[PDB]
């Protein structure tokens, strides 16, 4: 099947099963992602330039951002088949991941501004200063790597299914049938960027080195979480945005 093709040189499109896959990840990343150029309204420069004006602005639309990736992955069936107890863990796990990756593809270069929740365009200095520290930076250049590989909304959803079902985070039971779900999204993925024809060599690989990197984009915002707990008072964080990124 899959490797014999690859010695072929063949590069497989997807399948009829696949296809069912990337519609319903597709859709779900759709539902759960707001005509985000034009809707903007930017942040001011006054705001920024930790600064706890700035921090209250993000903290407002942190509780949306929030519930957009757990809406996400009730949207997912194989994610409702998991227990509770991995669905919790993985949410947990992942949700900076999706978010970040959400940020920097709504990047713009004459403007320089990611634009959080497809309303909230912030400068990398504002978001930084508002709270993410060095984490500001890793999106923005992560930003501006994605706008030269041009992902399509499946390309995204794929890619941000791939980070929900990661088996390798503590206290999951299931973990043999998680890596299942991940390698059916990820030689869907990899079926998808045959049928896109992307015109940059070694494209696949170069998008796998991406997830990596947002895998440290969440890493790092772990240990932001600990200075934003120390520097801002806990009056100014949401529930959820305690209960998600706490232990
Ligand atoms: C300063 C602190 C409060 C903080 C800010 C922060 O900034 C962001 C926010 Cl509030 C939202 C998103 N985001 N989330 C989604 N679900 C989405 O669809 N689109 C999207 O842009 C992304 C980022 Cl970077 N991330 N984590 C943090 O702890």
């Amino acid at each position: 099947m899959e490797e014999l093709q690859k010695s072929i040189g063949h590069k497989p499109e997807p399948t009829d099963e696949e296809w069912e896959l990337i519609k319903t990840v597709t859709e779900a990343h759709v539902a759960t992602n707001a005509h985000w150029k034009q809707k903007r309204k930017f942040l001011p420069e006054d705001i920024g330039q930790v600064d706890l004006e700035a921090f209250s602005h993000f903290t407002k639309i942190i509780t949306p951002a929030i519930t957009r990736v757990v809406d996400f992955a009730k949207k997912l069936p194989m994610f409702c088949e998991l227990p509770c107890e991995d669905q919790i863990i993985l949410l947990k796990g992942c949700c900076m991941e999706i978010m970040s990756l959400r940020a920097a593809v709504r990047y713009d270069p004459e403007s320089e501004t990611l634009t959080l929740n497809g309303e909230m365009a912030v400068t990398r200095g504002q978001l930084k200063n508002g709270g993410l520290g060095v984490v500001s930076d890793a999106i923005f250049d992560l930003g501006m790597s994605l706008s030269s590989f041009n992902l399509d909304d499946t390309e995204v959803a794929l890619l941000q299914a791939v980070l929900l079902m990661s088996s390798d985070r503590p206290g999951l039971a299931c973990v043999e049938r998680i890596e299942k779900y991940q390698d059916s999204f990820l030689l869907a993925f990899e079926h998808y960027i045959n049928y896109r024809k992307h015109h940059v060599t070694h494209f696949w690989p170069k998008l796998l080195m991406k997830v990596t990197d947002l895998r440290m984009i969440g890493a790092c915002h772990a240990s932001r979480f600990l200075h934003m707990k120390v520097e801002c008072p806990t009056e100014l964080f949401p529930p959820l945005f305690l209960e998600v990124f706490e232990d």
